[PDB]
């Protein structure tokens, strides 16, 4: 799309004759570029001379329009101080008033009209500069735009635009701060949050609603969905089969399903970060022309739900009663990363190329930098380690335990469960466990030895690293009850001394090196920072102790576990605390987002 | 909302200033609406004194705020003139370009480049002086809000005679020249720049009712539009595994086939709403819509997916009987129950101004001959032709739920063997038959009012036979059919009357929709083939697509009387109805999209006149 189409839909007519004429150049290169001749037509000092011309003249007619953009930036910086002046001068009138209203009511009532109306009036203000920001930052992009397509320049952007006055000028951006510092010390008297409630203008381009026919997508979508999900309950409670064990099926689907939930609540993660402001582009370095909106996200995630309940519906009564069970286990998931990775050019080809990027990098953790993105991508992995050892328990079930003959194998004939598969057996499951906590364990090491600072890249490898243990012991203490040693409950013991250990380790750091809570200055927030983005502490309060138990949650399933003896207690607790570990990584992605943008705890982009 | 709230909405502030500060007069009223004393506090002649200098301080400034939009209009109007003249300058600059290239490439290129950007500058021109308009309605309205708010406030019609004899005689509302401006501007785009492209980049939708609908209503339309497919394939699984095979469904299936008509109509709404909207022809003036607050598409397919999903559920709740112990014939008694009352709900919610508005035209409708026929009532009374089906079968479900039904047996709904024998299905007594010609009886009588209230034998009594066809169509259907079960022989001698007036009633209303209608056939037709001078819709196969639709669906019956008679299927007849009325609705909802365009362009009805 070159910079070219989306570039002026997002032009207001009204600066439109002198910013970067990008289709204008376009139309003379294009157009020039219908006769260049060739070799023969025209000898080669010739062609030498054709292509000297092409480059001078494209690059002085540059020079041109780059004086012009000099001098109405110019000019508008000039009326933008001046538009200070005279909107400092009515505020200090405004504020004389409000003495007349607090030192010396019909009166007071016309002033408060008076008040919000300048408030308004600042908030058009800031929209003229959101446009002048406009006109600098897009006069740069198009600028390189243009420049590269002649070069397929570069010194000459470098030495020209990065140099011209047009954008060595920040001030402007700063100019922008004063509007702010006018605001909040003067219009709210100290209220930051409404300042960056009214005056904050969202990106015309950017943070427009999505196209109708992407939120009606979204509801078909989420309809869908329902009406499937109550016909899965109801299938399961009827048309289930109540002889077999329905483990297998449990296992093999639970991983789809915390994907999905994902998912959807990362659509809501993404949608509370851009209402609230944090600015998450600038954050995880994504694009800021095009990016995906939560709706784009929904979208998804309806749609993969769609596809999940329709295969487990399947599952559940056989359709075509030809086909065995099995098949759609294997095709949902096969396909689901055949749209993952999708080569054509379509179905969200930007992020998922985005995307597949951020897990390539960081799989091969070590020889990689750690950006904001691929840190974050590896945090979200530790909570959705029951994906990946679901994953491995399907595929050791269709390796050595599914029976290819019958056709109603994926549910087994007893109701009794013996297979290697879901057992801490030769360590398969402890090791696919660890493998998110090996990631952030490298990682973090990477970082340390990329800054040389011992904290807090060190103390973050302890509690990435305490996980092993903990896992570590599990696996002996399993193994141990399988064989039945003396010393078996012993490495119990070591599970429960190393587990308190390692929640609290990822207790004390969740709030206080990624939430940045508990604050050294806290003030009006008690037990929190400074600034709090987020409109009510209540929801930090929750979000503490939803933290608090979901981080032991563990301890009522080896309560429970231990002591009622049930059939099967392990793997029910297991799959419905699964949803509440995506559920907490849920709420921790929003304080942790929020503290990034806030006191850039993370020191990524310094 | 006082016209103050959505008014805001639909603002621009570069001229908020310029405006009549509504809001601010609010404020104005409400200081001395909180001081307005008693008779104790001050005396009666006090008391006049202070009620008249509230009245004349808001007279002299309702004359300050006329003073300033008048001469704000007179400024406005004085620099669209000098634009006029600026931009006619421009464009015949811009000709005389183009004779460059015509009569006396890079240049050629660079020419249809200012051609379009041109094009985009009389696009901002055309919303410039929309904004002019809105500058003087928007401002009508206003003066007439705020003037009525304190003639109401302090119960005084001086606010009357003041807006008569002030706004109304006023210059910025007396000089509709800026309309013929807009006029002027569509001739010379049409004639110079290039009609419909040219009514389809100037013509610029309303920034306050055209805008998109919220996206929290798109959600809830593909919401109730999945559930409603999920639904939907649910109920065909349903009916091919599920249903008792032993039992007859024809009394379900007739009960629930007038639900499923009237949802398919909404749908259709919808669809024909979004295809005026999007075409050009406005359907709020014709109508007589509120211009401000109006229902649309996505309102429309709202309700429609919404009573689809409550159809498809009581549907369900009937096929696999649930609950177990309350029976099957409660679940369409509830479902059309809550469907009339949800039509009827006196509470503000649920669209109660659209929904007032449809019963004061029913109202209306239904009391043919006492009030003269607008628009909107000969649309409605129209539309019943078309869905006369569910009067019949809302008919055949009250004479089920009577005579019937067996209110002993829980799975009554079905009856227990597979043959039908009942008087409700029957022809008997006319009560089928003088059902059937109820939208024919109204459409009659308002015709007959048309004819009474403006004196013109034409065409209001052409019409009339129009819709008096239909009349001895079903006397001698249904006296053919009566005494056909008796076995008299002059019941032959009729059946011949009835095929004859088949096809003397829809070749009758056939050669109406081509022709005063929809309006084609037009005596001037130019390049336009079989068509009117001016189309809007954009491709003439669509014209020529629903001229064949059209044609073969007003003789609907031809298929049915022939294969009724030789095929001899013991339940021919009703499959036949059931498959024929979704047709007919689909035959309505095309006839509407060429209806209104005709109303829109050659005024056929005369209502405006
Ligand atoms: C046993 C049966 C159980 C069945 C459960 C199956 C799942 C049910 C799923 C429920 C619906 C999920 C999606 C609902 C929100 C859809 C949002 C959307 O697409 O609309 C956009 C919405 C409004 O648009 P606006 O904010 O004006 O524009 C913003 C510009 N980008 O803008 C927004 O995005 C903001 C508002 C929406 C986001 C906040 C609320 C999200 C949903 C909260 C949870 C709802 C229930 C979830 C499932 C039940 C479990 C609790
Ligand atoms: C495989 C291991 C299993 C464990 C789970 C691992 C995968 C979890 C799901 C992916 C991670 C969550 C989404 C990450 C993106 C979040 C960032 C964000 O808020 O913005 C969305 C992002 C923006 O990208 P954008 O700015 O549009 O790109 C412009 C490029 N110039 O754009 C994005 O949305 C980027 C992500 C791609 C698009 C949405 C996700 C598609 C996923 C398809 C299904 C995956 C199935 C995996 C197989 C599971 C099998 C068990
Ligand atoms: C991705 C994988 C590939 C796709 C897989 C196929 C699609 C999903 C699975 C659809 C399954 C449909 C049902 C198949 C029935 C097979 C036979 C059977 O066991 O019947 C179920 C039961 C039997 O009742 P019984 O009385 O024994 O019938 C006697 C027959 N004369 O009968 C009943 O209980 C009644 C039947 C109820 C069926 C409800 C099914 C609802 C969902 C269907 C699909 C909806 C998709 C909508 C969304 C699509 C996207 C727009
Ligand atoms: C045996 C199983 C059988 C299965 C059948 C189940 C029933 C099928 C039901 C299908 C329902 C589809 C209707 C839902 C469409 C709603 C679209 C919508 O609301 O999108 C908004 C759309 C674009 O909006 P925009 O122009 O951006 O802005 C408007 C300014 N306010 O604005 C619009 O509304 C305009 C564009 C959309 C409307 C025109 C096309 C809609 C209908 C297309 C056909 C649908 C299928 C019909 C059923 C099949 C039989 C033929
Ligand atoms: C009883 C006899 C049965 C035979 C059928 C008779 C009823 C058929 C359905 C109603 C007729 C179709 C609706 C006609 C609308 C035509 C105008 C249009 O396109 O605009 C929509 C109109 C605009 O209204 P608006 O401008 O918002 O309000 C004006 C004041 N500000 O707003 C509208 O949409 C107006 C209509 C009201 C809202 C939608 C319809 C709700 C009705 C609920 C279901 C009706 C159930 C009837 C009983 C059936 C039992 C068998
Ligand atoms: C407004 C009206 C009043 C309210 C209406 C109530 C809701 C609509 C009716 C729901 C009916 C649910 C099914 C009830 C079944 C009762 C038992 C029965 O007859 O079952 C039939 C079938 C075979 O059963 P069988 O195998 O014989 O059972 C053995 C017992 N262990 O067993 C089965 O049913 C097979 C499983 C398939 C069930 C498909 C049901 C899909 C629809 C459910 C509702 C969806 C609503 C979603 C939208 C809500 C809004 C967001
Ligand atoms: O839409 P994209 O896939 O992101 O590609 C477009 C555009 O592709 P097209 O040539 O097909 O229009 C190219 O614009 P130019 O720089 O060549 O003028 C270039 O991508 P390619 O050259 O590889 O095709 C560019 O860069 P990128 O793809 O890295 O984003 C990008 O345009 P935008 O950066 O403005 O989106
Ligand atoms: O929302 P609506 O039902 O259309 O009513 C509003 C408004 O009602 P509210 O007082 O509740 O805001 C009133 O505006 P005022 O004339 O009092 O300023 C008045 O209706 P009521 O007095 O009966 O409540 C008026 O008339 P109507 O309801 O007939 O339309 C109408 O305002 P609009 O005419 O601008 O829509
Ligand atoms: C993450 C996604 C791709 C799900 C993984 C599915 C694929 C990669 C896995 C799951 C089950 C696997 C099969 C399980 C068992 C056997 C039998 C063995 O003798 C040859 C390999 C073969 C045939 C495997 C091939 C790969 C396989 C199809
Ligand atoms: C560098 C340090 C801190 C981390 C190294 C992590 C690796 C080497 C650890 C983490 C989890 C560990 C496994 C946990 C459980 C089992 C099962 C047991 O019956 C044999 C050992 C075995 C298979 C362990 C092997 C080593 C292991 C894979
Ligand atoms: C008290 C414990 C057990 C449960 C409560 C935790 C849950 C329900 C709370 C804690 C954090 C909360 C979120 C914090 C902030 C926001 C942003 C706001 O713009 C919308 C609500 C939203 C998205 C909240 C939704 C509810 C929430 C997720
Ligand atoms: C209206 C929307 C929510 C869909 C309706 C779904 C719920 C309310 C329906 C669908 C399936 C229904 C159940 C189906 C079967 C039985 C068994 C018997 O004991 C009667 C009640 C009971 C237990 C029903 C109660 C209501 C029920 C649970
Ligand atoms: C158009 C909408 C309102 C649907 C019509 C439903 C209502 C009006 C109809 C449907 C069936 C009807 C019932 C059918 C049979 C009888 C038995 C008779 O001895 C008294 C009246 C009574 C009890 C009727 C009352 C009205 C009734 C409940
Ligand atoms: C004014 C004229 C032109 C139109 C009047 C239409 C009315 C009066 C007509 C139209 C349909 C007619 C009915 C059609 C069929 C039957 C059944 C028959 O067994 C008795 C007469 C009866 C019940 C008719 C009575 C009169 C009727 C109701
Ligand atoms: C083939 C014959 C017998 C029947 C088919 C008729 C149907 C498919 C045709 C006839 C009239 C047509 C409509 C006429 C005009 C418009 C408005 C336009 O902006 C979108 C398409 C739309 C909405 C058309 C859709 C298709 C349509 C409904
Ligand atoms: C005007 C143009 C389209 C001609 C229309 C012809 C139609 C209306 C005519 C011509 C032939 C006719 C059919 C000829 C013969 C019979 C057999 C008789 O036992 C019942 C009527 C029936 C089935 C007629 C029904 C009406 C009919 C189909
Ligand atoms: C499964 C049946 C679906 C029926 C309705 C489908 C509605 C969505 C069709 C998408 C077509 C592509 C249009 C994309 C336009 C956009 O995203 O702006
Ligand atoms: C049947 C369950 C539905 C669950 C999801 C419901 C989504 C819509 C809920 C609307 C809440 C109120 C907001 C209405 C806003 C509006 O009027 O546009």
């Amino acid at each position: 799309m070159k910079f070219a189409e989306h570039l002026s839909a997002h032009i207001t007519p009204e600066w439109r004759k002198q910013y970067i004429q990008y289709e204008a150049f376009k139309d003379m290169l294009y157009s020039a570029q219908d006769q260049a001749p060739s070799v023969e037509v025209t000898d080669e000092d010739t062609v030498k001379r054709y292509f000297a011309k092409f480059e001078e003249k494209f690059f002085q007619t540059c020079e041109k329009e780059l004086a012009k953009i000099n001098t109405f930036y110019s000019e508008k910086l000039a009326e933008a101080q001046r538009r200070f002046a005279t909107l400092q001068n009515e505020l200090q009138s405004s504020l004389d008033a409000q003495k007349e209203s607090t030192g010396v009511s019909h009166e007071e009532r016309v002033q408060h009209r008076n008040i919000k109306d300048l408030k308004l009036a600042f908030s058009e203000f800031y929209l003229s500069l959101i446009l002048l920001q406009n006109y600098q930052n897009l006069n740069f992009t198009g600028f390189r735009k243009i420049l590269k397509k002649h070069d397929k320049g570069a010194d000459w952007r470098v030495a020209h635009v990065e140099v011209a006055p047009f954008y060595t000028c920040k001030k402007i951006n700063q100019l922008i701060s004063e509007t702010e510092a006018v605001v909040t010390n003067e219009l709210e008297d100290g209220d930051r949050q409404k300042a960056m409630k009214r005056l904050r203008v969202p990106p015309l381009g950017a943070a427009q609603p999505a196209p109708a026919w992407t939120t009606f997508r979204v509801g078909l979508f989420c309809g869908i969905f329902i009406v499937l999900n109550i016909t899965l309950v109801l299938a399961a409670v009827f048309k289930l089969e109540t002889d077999r064990s329905i483990w297998p099926l449990i296992r093999i689907y639970r991983g789809g399903f915390l994907l999905i939930e994902f998912l959807f609540l990362l659509g809501i993660n993404t949608y509370g970060w851009r209402q609230a402001g944090v600015n998450h582009v600038l954050i995880f370095e994504l694009n800021p022309r095009s990016n995906l909106s939560h709706q784009h996200l929904f979208e998804i995630a309806g749609f993969l739900g769609i596809l999940w309940c329709l295969s487990l519906l399947a599952c559940f009564f056989a359709p075509i009663s030809v086909i065995p069970t099995y098949v759609y286990p294997l095709a949902l998931y096969g396909f689901m990363v055949f749209f993952l990775i999708n080569p054509t050019k379509t179905f969200y080809y930007k992020s998922r190329f985005w995307l597949l990027k951020l897990l390539f990098r960081v799989f091969t953790a070590p020889f990689h930098k750690v950006g904001f993105a691929d840190f974050w991508l590896a945090d979200q992995l530790n909570s959705l380690s029951v994906i990946l050892m679901d994953l491995e328990y399907m595929i050791c079930f269709y390796s050595l335990e599914l029976k290819w003959d019958e056709s109603k194998g994926l549910l087994p004939n007893n109701s009794e469960e013996s297979g290697i598969c879901h057992k801490y057996t030769y360590g398969v499951r402890a090791i696919v466990q660890c493998i998110p906590a090996w990631l952030r364990f490298i990682q973090c090491l990477r970082r340390y030895r990329d800054t040389k600072r011992a904290f807090p890249h060190l103390v973050n490898a302890g509690k990435y690293s305490t996980t092993f243990f903990m896992v570590t012991f599990a696996a002996l203490y399993s193994t141990h009850k399988e064989r039945g040693h003396s010393d078996t409950m012993v490495f119990f013991y070591l599970w429960i001394v190393f587990y308190i250990i390692s929640s609290c380790y990822t207790l004390i750091w969740d709030l206080k090196m990624d939430w940045g809570l508990f604050d050294k200055n806290a003030g009006e927030n008690t037990f929190l920072r400074e600034e709090i983005v987020y409109p009510q502490k209540a929801y930090y309060y929750c979000a503490i102790i939803e933290d608090v138990i979901l981080r032991f949650a563990w301890t009522i399933q080896i309560s429970i576990t231990s002591t009622t003896l049930l059939p099967h207690s392990g793997d029910i607790i297991a799959t419905v605390f699964a949803p509440l570990e995506v559920f907490r990584r849920f709420v921790w992605n929003f304080f942790r987002l929020e503290n990034e943008h806030l006191n850039n705890c993370g020191e990524f982009r310094a």
